[PDB]
């Protein structure tokens, strides 16, 4: 077994988010141009998919967290992370 | 286990593709900005994984569909989906 | 049980990579507008993602390779692959 990642960057510098589904959690590691820190994003999950796009100069993220047959979508616009009513 | 998915998003709406891996089959979910609905992609695969790039406004997708070692690639560019000649290794 | 793929893409040609974790290890499938070969990119792993971005008209690629619960990062920035200090957590 072993774990199972997802990543997702933007702009040039860049930034990179790695998530990792681990024993059925998700935990997030960050690039912004000045070290890897482990980010907000802590969501049960034991598959993890990502995606994300730029709107001027802010990201949206948005992670697809499943567990079993249900996923969760997983909302980020600058403020935290918040689900969506997204249901497979 | 669990279904596996992928994902793919573009322009600023945005619009997203999200691809599940569920039993064998593939499935896609779809949203373009007002709302979510199932889209036209339905396909044999265990593993999914996903790409997509524009041409002006014109979005081009593919999906990589896998059972063993067998990889397929499916192509959407406007008007339906096509599978490739694409094989692995 | 089945292989397990990743892909990135760039530009409108485009190139595309495809990497497969298969028994172990992943390789890597390319195209840049003139047919699939195989890539430079071959590392252990039993799992697979990437990521890549443009600067200019250089790709720069991050693949993510995990065994248990060690993930490597391997970088291309145009001269080759090489794995960074990343460490889970
Ligand atoms: C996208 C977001 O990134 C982190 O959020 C932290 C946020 O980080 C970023 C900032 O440092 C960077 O240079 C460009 O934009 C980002 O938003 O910074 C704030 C403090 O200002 C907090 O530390 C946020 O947690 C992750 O932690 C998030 O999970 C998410 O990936
Ligand atoms: C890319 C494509 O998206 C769906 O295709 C449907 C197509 O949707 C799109 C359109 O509504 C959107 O605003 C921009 O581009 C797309 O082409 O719309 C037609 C009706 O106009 C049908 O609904 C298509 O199914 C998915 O269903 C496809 O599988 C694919 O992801
Ligand atoms: C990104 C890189 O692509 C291959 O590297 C090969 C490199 O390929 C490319 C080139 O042919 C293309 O038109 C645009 O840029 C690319 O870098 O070409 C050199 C020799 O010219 C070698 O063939 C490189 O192997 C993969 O092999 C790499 O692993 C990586 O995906
Ligand atoms: C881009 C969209 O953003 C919000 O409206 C979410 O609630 C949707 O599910 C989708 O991710
Ligand atoms: C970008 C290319 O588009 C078509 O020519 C496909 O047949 C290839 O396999 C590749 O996806
Ligand atoms: C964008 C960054 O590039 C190099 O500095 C790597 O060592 C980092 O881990 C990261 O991928």
């Amino acid at each position: 077994s072993s774990v199972q990642t997802a990543a997702t960057s933007w702009g040039t510098v860049p930034s990179i988010r790695v998530y990792t589904a681990n024993n059925g959690k998700i935990t997030e590691r960050c690039w912004d141009g000045k070290g890897w820190y482990t980010g907000a994003f802590n969501e049960p999950g034991d598959n993890v998919s990502v995606t994300s796009w730029l709107v001027g100069s802010a990201i949206h993220i948005r992670v697809y967290a499943s567990t079993g047959t249900t996923t969760t979508e997983w909302c980020w616009g600058g403020n935290g992370w918040t689900k969506s009513a997204y249901t497979a």
